[PDB]
């Protein structure tokens, strides 16, 4: 179920290449392990749920009937991460660079700080 090219994702997220020492191609293989670029990927884990391509939580980051303790970080409704329009969850996974940083991703030192000319476009 993916909706997105490597491509399109590489050209849509053009700008977010250098945010916060991140590199683009490491950021879309980040990306792809993580949901597949499936928008409407969900995720479930024991108390909570990561949705959307970016595989957001629950636990901290939007608001939802599974977790009414979050602190909703991002101040949104998770629903919002499962529509086709990227924009919003775009606006959230800044937020998370801009604390955690790229490491909130668990794909990410797993297999995207090493080989990664095939996430080139
Ligand atoms: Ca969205």
């Amino acid at each position: 179920m993916k909706q997105f090219t490597k491509c399109e994702l590489s050209q849509l997220l053009k700008d977010i290449d250098g945010y916060g020492g991140i590199a683009l191609p490491e950021l879309i293989c980040t990306m792809f392990h993580t949901s597949g670029y499936d928008t409407q990927a969900i995720v479930e884990n024991n108390e909570s749920t990561e949705y959307g391509l970016f595989q957001i939580s629950n636990k901290l980051w939007c608001k939802s009937s599974q977790v009414p303790q979050s602190r909703n970080i991002c101040d949104i409704s998770c629903d919002k991460f499962l529509d086709d329009d990227i924009t919003d969850d775009i606006m959230c996974a800044k937020k998370i660079l801009d604390i955690k940083g790229i490491d909130y991703w668990l794909a990410h030192k797993a297999l995207c700080t090493e080989k990664l000319e095939q996430w080139l476009c």
